């Protein structure tokens, strides 16, 4: 019961609800997709 709002730093998927956070940086720091 995660529907975060705008695309948030992360570390899993399963962060957001909408579970597609990813990391296509250089840090963990996986935003909320």
């Amino acid at each position: 019961g995660d529907c975060l709002p705008h695309l948030k730093l992360c570390k899993e998927n399963k962060d957001c609800c909408s579970k597609k956070c990813k990391r296509r940086g250089t840090n963990i720091e996986k935003r909320c997709r």
